[PDB]
DNA sequence: GTAC
DNA sequence: GTAC
DNA sequence: GTAC
DNA sequence: GTAC
């Protein structure tokens, strides 16, 4: 299978896989069953930001989601990603639906990587196109919508489907670490729109960097959020 | 064939094509016949830097080679690029060897790429790694040798060799030009090392954009720098 | 006197200082009498936005100003600011109110100038804060009303007064040549909302680079933008 | 007096005050006497590099410091600077000499500071000038010489001289935390040359965040590093 | 960091 | 929008 | 997240 | 650097 590590925006609990008993954020590695979470107060139809910061000084991974004049959500995990990624990766945004739905729309993007001893990357998205030849999209994913990236699927009425699945990934590989660095560090933004006409809103949006040829697994609809194969 | 816009950067001259009777740098609109060239003194073994930048408000693509403590070579050319390159580009670092010879070095290399009312592209490579998956090598060209880019051929104890030709190519697709963008502007910078035993060094070294499924034409080594199938 | 290179956003003609008899933008050389101009649809009430660009390279001074879904205005102008400006500047918004009145709302503003082959400066002010210290306000000019600086009075209601000057500077000088540079760029963004209870508005923004002790010329409310001392 | 945080590259052990028996580099919270501290293998003559990272998130402030083909010495430690810095402070490199010296020369230094929710500031020097107007020289700093800056005093045949202070703030002020941003960060990078004479170098160099208004402490060479009025 |  |  |  |  693929190697994942990922910040969700989980929006709805699945207890019976560790999810908390509220939409939370978490930090997965290599598993959906987040390694921490933070409660989330989701705010349904509102555009919210997140943020994701890591550096191999501190090998902290940690994110920050929030919406105007409200408090914001963090978590964060030590990991040395070093000995969990291979040194190149692709990055990717991914989302889903199941039984429940919601609009996993995507406003803008920007990433930066950076190996010191100075390599950088750097792309700012704030206006998707019909054919944008720099993401990977898979799934379901489309973009040109309002400019914006639709991660999973949306009808021509503006309804959110269910058992939906899509991901975007940046076109080149990124270089996430190298032996001989004396700093490595990348950031990510994003902006994202989620709405349910339903009670209850699902599935979420994750971050994520994988293995450059990473897919959606078969069938990690609902819960899977586009990332994991199983569960477990 | 594919569409190439270059700057070259030309150390043989090939009177039988148009360059002048000198070392000369030249804008390359569609032709190896260059639309404009500046007379250039081509330092052997020095390092040198190239800075090549255009924008969409101007419509003018300017280059400035430089050496440490000598006066600089500069050329224009007013172009619409919109006119001349798809909406979505691949760039690149091309260079070749004939008859004569040098090396092709490159030391680093820098992009930027913006289309405003934001979508932003930027790297910046200071060392070339044996397997670096941001780029697309082509042809003779190499990385990881002293952490440098050889675009052609060079022996163990560092001696260049004839008839090579060979580029790189950033992985990623750049959005070049966009009918909706009010300013799109982008800036190049490579430094290089072009060394010779030769009395007369060849052929030189060219920044280049085109289609983003360009290759090397067949036989271009020598006078077309890997980029064009012909001298027309 | 000081020394003023400004691009003008001018909302008022005045025809005795050669005005074209429409609101245009401008290229001002240490005189109001735009050296070039162009015709310029000013949106009441909209937000518009101004880019600024300039290179060692070509030593061409060019601006673009745009509102969403209408066509740009533009203006160049051939100028060595090796022979105009110090060598260290400040750079600075300005605006003006006089017999007739506006909003100078200012939403957002960046600038970046390089000395190449690098030094570089760069700010981005998305939100300007009540009391920003890296920030020269002159006259008129105030910060933190819904997070926007206000470069000419206005009321509590938003209604702007007349007979108004005012002006921000960065707080530290900018390097804009050096003789040894092979390449010096620089470039400013900004938006800006100008709504008028007047059938004619008045009098305009202005960016501009002056003398680092540049301050508001003793009477220069109304058609001198705040930038010269008399209309020669 | 001054508020300073600081992060000190220290050449010369003073065990009288804290420090270990070894050349370290520290993290200095309004106390020359470290709160956390890293052996230092100073290379006399050698081209170092210094990467000082924070952010709101982690509230952990970190450095590294490396030579070529030498392992990093790195420290860090939690401190929230939301309670120890004022909301805008000036930034700066300090160097000191006593009874032992050293050159402190700076070859290059860059910062970058955001406040999100993004204001930014960035510099980069990578030539420091004679009449460099966007840096405030102290005591015995100068720059110009072979384009470095030039902490401490050097005689006129390149021999550090003793009980030397000096130091040099960027002009602008930072604006280095807000109660209402997301996520706040900086960095700051510099390359130095230390070199001795004598078996012993001293005394030191500093990255520091102080008050806009700070200056030396009157009797600050030696151990104090150009930071603190006494060693408590 | 080395010598008494 | 008023003054020649 | 609310109802049985 | 050789060919007309
Ligand atoms: O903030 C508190 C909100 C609480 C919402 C409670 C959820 N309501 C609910 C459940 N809970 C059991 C969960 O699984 C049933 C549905 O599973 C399918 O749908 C989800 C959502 O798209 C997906 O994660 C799964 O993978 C699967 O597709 C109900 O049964 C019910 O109603
Ligand atoms: O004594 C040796 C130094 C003088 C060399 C001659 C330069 N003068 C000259 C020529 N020569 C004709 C060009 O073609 C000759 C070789 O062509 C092959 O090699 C070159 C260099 O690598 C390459 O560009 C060609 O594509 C081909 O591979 C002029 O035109 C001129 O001036
Ligand atoms: O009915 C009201 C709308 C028409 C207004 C007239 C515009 N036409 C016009 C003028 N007028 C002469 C300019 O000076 C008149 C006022 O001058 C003062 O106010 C202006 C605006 O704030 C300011 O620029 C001056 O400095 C002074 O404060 C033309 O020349 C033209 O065309
Ligand atoms: O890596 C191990 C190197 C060990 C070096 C040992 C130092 N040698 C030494 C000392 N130690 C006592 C320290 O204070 C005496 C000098 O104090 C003055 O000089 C220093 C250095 O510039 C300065 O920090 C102080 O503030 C003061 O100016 C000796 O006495 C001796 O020799
Ligand atoms: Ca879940
Ligand atoms: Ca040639
Ligand atoms: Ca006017
Ligand atoms: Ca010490
Ligand atoms: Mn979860
Ligand atoms: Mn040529
Ligand atoms: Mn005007
Ligand atoms: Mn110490």
């Amino acid at each position: 299978a693929d190697t994942i590590v990922a910040v969700e925006l989980d929006t709805y609990p699945n207890t019976d896989i560790g999810d908390p008993s509220y939409p939370h954020i978490g930090i997965d590695i290599k598993s959906v069953r987040s390694k921490k979470t933070a409660k989330w107060n989701m705010q349904n139809g509102k555009v919210g930001t997140a943020h994701i910061i890591y550096n191999s000084v501190d090998k902290r991974l940690s994110a920050v989601v929030s919406y105007p004049n409200a408090d914001s959500a963090t978590v964060s995990y030590d990991v040395d990603l070093d000995n969990v990624l291979p040194e190149w990766v692709r990055v990717g945004l991914s989302a889903s639906t199941g039984l429940y739905k919601e609009t996993n729309t995507i406003l803008s993007w920007s990433f930066t990587s950076k190996l010191k001893s100075t390599n950088a990357l750097h792309f700012m998205f704030n206006q998707f196109s019909k054919d944008q030849k720099d993401l990977i999209l898979q799934g379901d994913a489309t973009t040109g919508t309002d400019g914006n990236l639709e991660l999973t699927r949306v009808s021509s009425n503006g309804s959110p489907q269910g058992s939906s699945v899509g991901r975007a990934l940046f076109y080149a590989p990124v270089h996430i670490w190298e032996s001989s660095a004396v700093v490595a560090s990348f950031e990510a933004t994003f902006t994202f729109l989620i709405k349910s006409p339903d009670s209850h809103p699902a599935d979420g949006i994750a971050f994520f960097i994988s293995n450059i040829d990473s897919s959606i697994p078969s069938g990690s609809t609902g819960r899977l959020l586009g990332l994991f194969p199983d569960a477990n």
